[PDB]
């Protein structure tokens, strides 16, 4: 043993250093420095040869590349040995293992006996050993036994990690022991020679034992048998000629004998010594097993207990020798067939009919599972029963051992269960002693599954008899003499002192096994390429999990709940899925929460608040529902801190009264500095929010609740306000407008941009209503805003005509729409008119009867003209009329056409802000001057009017029933304005049709490499038709953000018209430089030109890949939640990433997978290649020769890479304008309408694994590489090592990279900050206000992060929220699952975060309680005045 550590290093021509530390022994062939061919089929001339290896000069960095190339060499030579099988007698296959590893560790500059070319090999060694002698610490022989130690304790760990065929055994040497078990330290020589006579020995037997049988087999072979006798006399006396030979030569050796190569002293040492049946019930052992003790073996370690069913079980008691007997291929059936009838008398001792049939069926299944040789319970009497079974197979059946024995259970698995039941004479093959199932009673399941199933049972009894106790007596009937039993049911659920659990706490045990679920798991979906689904894999723990991955039982809840039948788990409908959380367990002063399934719980299911014998308490019903729930706890008056639920409030411990403003009020401002933005949001929130009684119920209280915590806040701020002039604050209602104009400029402008006087015109009449006006309002407004509030659940809650005005048919006529159907008007865009606004049924133009004469003849021509047909609002084929036709029988947009000219005629009458002709305005004007429930009375008239038209024209027609009701009766009641917003939507709608009608008519005449046909012209009026609807749009646009500067056009337009599915706004009205070069057709590239793509590599020549729409990365951008389909952030990157390529490739594509497949592949390359690239660019700016910039940019890479998997695989959470139609399309591609949409997602998921060369992750990863390289270009710098891995870890889920990726990057803007704050605190003003407006927002992300994190921190797909599986979390909250993730450095391939934060802080450093003590009151002495300069400004 020595101190001189090694296998540390990183990114050695290897993977990565993450992937060993964990005592394993995945090392591939990289990392050796290279990236065995010398195999064999199969003085002295032993086989050493024909099982070493030759993997093994100023490349190497230090020992741990020397270490780990030796490492590698020795888990090769293993899994050679081991594959290959040179005996399948399973007897004696890790001696030869053993063997093997003594003779390469000899190799190492000792005794070398390898004639041949073994000269460069000992060079090689001894210039290692020279280069890492070159530091000259101590006087070459100590450095040699110092890593000979180091090989010795690390190897034997390794080598036999893949032989577990067998004083700890079950495993050749040992995998766990952590010390080496037996050594070969002998001389080579002897060795040899026993090896040898081993060999000899076991070919002869077993040659003269087949020689015996076939001698009995026949009935020449005389002549035979005597050549065969001649042949092995010859073998004998070579085997003699050799012993001599042997002799002679250790003769000559001692002759010549007659710390300086110690091994050779020892050996010449060591030649002159030479030459001078009933077992009682059990406790559940829930320990590992000992060398002669019970318990679970060392992978099973502390996992699921045995049952004292296996402990009592016939066979496990000794060799399989009868008790009653004094001693061929089928005797074996017979003493098994025996040993099954004495057993079953075992079982029998339970008389039950329904207890014993699944008692039989475990029995029979850990039999099976006992005989193939897979078993983990380990009892004293199993060492020794699998050699013994071993040894029997070996001389009865001798591919492999293992499939011959699951061959033979599975043939006589139908005699075992039929001996089982009381059989003594074996029919061919009920009125047997038992009746359990049929024959076959399938039960091939792993021992885990069935352990934890009966475990799980065993609680369900006890779990029924005592609710059944506690239900009969507490059936709402309960002063004292319920209490009693609910106090021992709840002693029984948490005793850390029923059967099982060995005397624990049930919650650990649960734990523990769900622990080993994720384990088995995670080692069932990533180190297993052998999937289901295979030429249905017949029997493996590995393939049997990945079936219940792929089904859903990813946790083992889920698995429960799917095996358990009938709810005899207590009987009350107690579910597995649910998970309970009770206060805490004292057995084993402070109250620690926890968390576990329904069924453990703390009292019957659905009994809480209710176990005491209490009233409901509706106030815990509400907050129980964990939904309109808030985080706030709100005769002396002094003061009301209001503290929010975790952190308590701290003295700030600094702040001083003498010749300052004041001291302990700090903590008091930033409460409510904090609570008026947290209540604002929730507000906001349940205003866009909308059984129902229980909802309004609880909501009611959370109003109450709020409004007595604002009342609470205001009286602490008057306070505040006194306090400070007793000694200048600003009031409450300045406060709340300097917070909302913060709030307003922070998210748009950009660290509050000096010149916040200069805003866009339209956005002032915005803040100015709903922040307020000129003078100090801000109590109005937030009251307003509560009303509001309360208001929404007031209304959520809720829940004749003949006259003929026919007759004055006059002054209008057939309008000329926009068709030649015997001329066209164009839009021209205040912000636009529409073609039918300019033109109208206005020619007239006693009023009032006019006007509704004129709406009436409108009306009648409008739908006159939709009923005839046209391609202006109505989609048709070429036929037309047919396909699209409205269920109530109307033309398709004629509703929205009366409601547009509705409004435009209501603002015509009332003339409001309006773009309309110079003389119209004034014909307005002058009919105003000329002359409102008045104007809502003619509203109703004309209302009335409209629906008699429409059921005048039912009668004349008669063809479906219409009484004004085709659309709505109710008038339009947007509250935002009608007029330039319907402009939009109308424009919008024009838009949709005609690019839907050009679609149509491209892929018709553009189908069936140059153009020279009808395309050209088709794309051309494309083109200046996308031009002139760019210009329109950008219009549009700017008016919109001008106006509603926090929504957004393109969601608004698309949400409203299903129309608008296909249309990407973003990507169709590009304005960068290559959106006329790249894609000069508009965004039909792919389909005008008829042209192909194509992905070319690095090794190509000139003809790079320089065709793509990535933009150059932005580093000041914030997290925003939207086009998220609750609680959940999109990073920054992943609004950047470029998907600009692939949007013309997926609208081209439909039921094309053929061609589909690889344009998919070759834009998803280019992308990913100019992802790369962008992002390299961006982390290292300057051409920045830094490792730690290196790290970050190869983690961004991998997210980005893991974010594209997502999308492609359909588990992304976001639905962006690009995502949601590449999700559309992918699903219609891929399998078709009648698959569910599991089988879809599997077959994508299957496709972007599989290739169905190399993979399409492979594919993408080189494609990134290559980026990254051209980006390294054009700074002439070195190749990144963090970029040159090829094997790379499953990805988690994205939350869980969002969250990692959050919490990097609050840490370094964290030490960023205050580095600079410190430093520097006349500039301390500006440092705290950017930590202030950067930690801000924080705070709310955390906590949205917190509480979505809480809701599916460990659930699986049938059980989280999402489709998404979340098993591998085993986090018990989020900040502990921070905690050795974020802890070491960054290293660029699993850890991608690091923080100074580990404690239970980060709640904390959300506030400023604590961190911030000693630079809270100056931070606060800088922002009054701040607060006061910006108010007086704006005011």
């Amino acid at each position: 043993l020595k101190a001189d550590p090694s296998e540390v290093e990183y990114y050695r021509s290897g993977g990565d250093g993450d992937y060993l530390k964990n005592n394993i022994c995945k090392i591939t062939v990289n990392h050796s420095d290279s990236g065995c061919e010398k195999k064999l089929p199969p003085i002295c001339v032993p086989p050493r040869r024909e099982r070493l290896c030759t993997y093994n000069f100023d490349k190497i960095r230090d020992n741990n590349a020397f270490l780990a190339d030796v490492l590698l060499t020795a888990r090769n030579e293993g899994e050679k040995i081991v594959q290959n099988h040179p005996d399948t007698n399973s007897s004696n296959v890790c001696n030869a293992l053993e063997r093997s590893f003594a003779d390469l560790a000899d190799i190492i500059r000792g005794t070398d006996q390898w004639k041949g070319t073994n000269s460069n090999l000992e060079k090689n060694l001894k210039q290692m050993f020279a280069k890492i002698r070159e530091n000259d610490k101590v006087l070459y022989t100590k450095l040699r036994e110092a890593w000979w130690n180091a090989n010795r304790q690390k190897v034997w760990e390794v080598i036999t990690c893949g032989a577990r065929s067998n004083e700890l055994c079950r495993k050749c040497g040992h995998y766990e022991k952590e010390v080496p078990t037996k050594l070969d330290y002998v001389p080579q020589f002897l060795r040899w020679l026993t090896e040898w006579i081993e060999d000899f020995y076991r070919e002869k037997q077993n040659l003269i034992d087949d020689m015996e049988r076939h001698r009995e087999e026949c009935t020449s072979y005389c002549s035979t048998c005597k050549d065969k006798c001649k042949k092995y006399c010859e073998c004998v006396k070579k085997w003699k000629t050799e012993w001599e030979n042997q002799e002679n030569k250790y003769k000559d050796l001692y002759e010549q004998n007659k710390n300086t190569s110690r091994y050779d002293d020892y050996v010449k040492d060591f030649f002159e010594k030479l030459e001078a049946t009933s077992r009682s019930k059990k406790k559940w052992i829930w320990k590992k097993s000992s060398g002669n003790e019970e318990g679970l073996q060392e992978e099973y370690a502390n996992t699921i207990g045995l049952p004292p069913r296996t402990q009592s079980l016939y066979l496990g008691n000794l060799p399989k020798l009868e008790n009653v007997c004094e001693d061929g291929c089928l005797i074996v059936s017979f003493h098994e067939g025996k040993n099954l009838k004495k057993r079953y008398p075992q079982n029998k001792n339970s008389g039950n009919k329904e207890n014993l049939c699944k008692a039989l069926e475990y029995s029979f299944a850990d039999y099976g599972d006992l005989i193939k040789g897979t078993s983990i319970w380990d009892n004293e009497y199993t060492k020794d029963l699998e050699l013994n079974l071993q040894n029997n197979f070996g001389k009865l059946f001798g591919s492999s051992l293992d499939e011959l024995r699951e061959s033979w259970w599975n043939t006589n698995k139908k005699y075992i269960w039929t001996a089982m039941k009381h059989g003594a004479e074996m029919n061919i093959t009920t009125g047997s002693g038992s009746s359990c199932d049929d024959i076959p009673t399938i039960d091939l399941i792993p021992q885990y599954l069935r352990f934890l199933q009966e475990w799980v049972e065993n609680f369900c009894e006890q779990r029924q008899a005592k609710v059944k106790d506690v239900i009969t007596n507490c059936k709402s009937c309960c002063k004292t003499k319920c209490k009693d039993e609910c106090e021992k049911y709840k002693k029984f659920i948490e005793a850390c002192g029923g059967i099982g659990t060995a005397g624990s706490p049930w919650s650990k045990r649960w734990d523990q096994i769900y622990k080993r679920y994720s384990k088995h798991i995670e080692d069932a979906k990533r180190n297993r390429k052998a999937g289901t689904k295979n030429c249905c894999v017949q029997s493996d723990i590995d393939s049997f999990f990945k079936h219940l991955i792929d089904i859903g039982l990813t946790t083992p809840s889920s698995y429960l709940s799917n095996v358990l039948d009938d709810n005899i788990c207590g009987a009350d409908k107690a579910p597995w899925t649910t998970y309970t959380t009770y206060t805490t367990t004292e057995k084993c002063d402070t109250l620690v929460v926890v968390n576990v399934p329904s069924p453990l719980g703390n009292t019957p299911y659905r009994y809480k608040y209710a176990c005491q014998c209490k009233i409901p308490t509706n106030e815990e019903t509400c907050d129980d529902r964990k939904e309109y729930m808030n985080q706030w706890s709100c005769k002396n008056d002094n003061y009301e801190l209001c503290k929010y639920n975790g952190v308590d409030v701290k003295p700030t411990t600094v702040r001083s009264n003498s010749s300052k403003l004041d001291g302990n009020d700090v903590t008091f401002f930033n409460l409510f500095e904090q609570w008026n933005k947290e209540i604002q949001y929730q507000i906001e929130q349940y205003m866009t929010n909308a059984n129902c009684k229980e909802k309004c119920k609880c909501y009611k209280l959370w109003i109450e609740k709020i409004n007595d915590q604002w009342g609470k806040q205001k009286d602490n701020y008057n306070k505040f306000r006194s306090k400070q002039i007793y000694d200048k604050v600003v009031s409450l209602s300045n406060f709340l407008f300097f917070s909302c104009w913060e709030e307003y400029i922070q998210k748009y402008f950009n660290g509050d941009w000096s010149k916040i006087k200069n805003i866009g015109s339209d956005t002032f009449e915005f803040l100015i209503k709903k922040c307020g006006n000129n003078s100090a309002h801000g109590e109005e407004i937030f009251n307003e805003k509560l009303k509001n509030a309360e208001k929404k659940c007031k209304e959520n809650e809720s829940t004749s005509c003949d006259l003929n005005a026919t007759n004055y048919i006059r002054g209008c006529q057939s309008k000329t729409y926009d068709g030649k159907i015997f001329g066209e008007k164009q839009w021209i865009c205040g912000a636009c008119i529409p073609p039918r606004t300019q033109n109208l049924c206005v020619g007239e133009l006693l009023l009032k009867e006019k006007i509704k004469n004129a709406i009436h003849k409108e009306t009648e021509l409008l739908y006159e003209y939709h009923d005839t047909g046209t391609a202006i609002i109505s989609k048709n084929d070429k036929k037309g009329q047919k396909g699209k036709n409205d269920p109530n029988g109307l033309p398709k947009g004629f509703c929205h056409a009366v409601q547009r000219s509705f409004i435009d005629y209501k603002n015509m009458i009332l003339g409001t802000s309006v773009n309309i002709y110079e003389h119209i305005g004034k014909l307005q004007e002058d009919i105003k001057k000329i002359i409102n429930a008045w104007w809502k009375g003619i509203e109703r008239e004309m209302w009335d009017a409209v629906r008699c038209a429409i059921t005048k024209i039912n009668k004349k027609n008669n063809n479906s029933i219409f009484n004004g009701d085709e659309c709505g009766v109710s008038p339009p009641t947007g509250n935002d304005e009608d007029q330039s917003v319907s402009w939009f939507k109308e424009w919008g709608e024009q838009f949709c049709i005609e690019r839907l009608r050009y679609e149509q008519n491209i892929r018709e005449a553009c189908t069936i490499d140059k153009i020279q046909g009808a395309c050209k012209r088709k794309c051309e009026k494309y083109k200046k038709y996308i031009s002139e609807k760019k210009q329109e749009w950008d219009k549009q646009k700017t008016k919109y953000e001008n106006k509603y500067v926090g929504k957004s056009a393109s969601d608004l337009l698309k949400e409203n018209y299903p129309e608008c599915i296909s249309a990407n706004f973003d990507f169709i009205f590009n304005d960068n430089i290559e959106y006329k070069t790249y894609y000069p057709y508009g965004d039909y590239s792919s389909i005008c030109s008829c042209e192909q793509v194509k992905y070319y590599k690095y090794n190509n020549a000139e003809k790079k890949n320089n065709k793509s729409l990535c933009y150059e990365k932005d580093n000041d951008m914030t997290w925003s939640k939207k086009y998220i389909k609750e609680g959940v952030y999109v990073p920054p990157r992943r609004q950047q990433l470029c998907l600009y390529e692939l949007f013309p490739i997926i609208i081209k594509n439909e039921e094309g997978m053929e061609k589909a497949k690889e344009e998919l592949l070759e834009t998803l390359q280019i992308v990913a290649e100019r992802e790369a690239y962008y992002l390299w660019k961006q982390y290292n700016p300057t051409g920045k020769g830094i490792d730690d910039a290196n790290k970050k940019a190869c983690c961004a890479i991998r997210g980005s890479f893991y974010d594209l998997e997502d999308i492609i695989k359909g588990n992304d959470l976001v639905h962006d304008e690009y995502t949601k139609y590449i999700d559309s399309k992918l699903n219609e591609i891929f399998g078709s309408s009648d698959t569910n949409d599991i089988d879809t997602k599997r077959a994508r998921t299957d496709w972007w694994e599989n290739e169905t060369r190399k993979t399409i992750r492979q594919l993408v990863w080189d494609a990134m590489q290559s980026g990254v390289r051209y980006a390294v270009e054009e700074k002439n710098e070195n190749f990144p090592l963090c970029m040159g891995v090829e094997h790379i870890g499953i990805a988690k889920p994205q939350f869980i990279r969002w969250l990692e990726e959050w919490t990097n990057e609050f840490c370094e803007k964290y030490t960023k900050y205050f580095e600079d704050m410190k430093s520097k605190c006349i500039e301390c003003k500006k440092a705290c206000a950017n930590y202030t407006n950067w930690l801000n927002p924080k705070r709310i992300e955390w906590n949205g992060m917190s509480n979505y994190y809480n809701k599916i921190y460990r659930k699986s797909n049938k059980e989280s929220e999402g489709g998404k599986d979340y098993s591998m979390i085993m986090a018990p909250t989020v900040i502990d699952y921070l905690n050795k993730r974020c802890h070491g450095e960054i290293n660029g391939n699993y850890i991608c975060c690091s923080c100074k934060n580990i404690g239970a802080y980060n709640t904390t450093s959300g506030t400023v309680n604590k961190k911030l003590q000693k630079k809270e009151t100056e931070c606060e002495e800088e922002k009054g005045p701040l607060d006061l300069m910006n108010e007086v400004l704006n005011k």
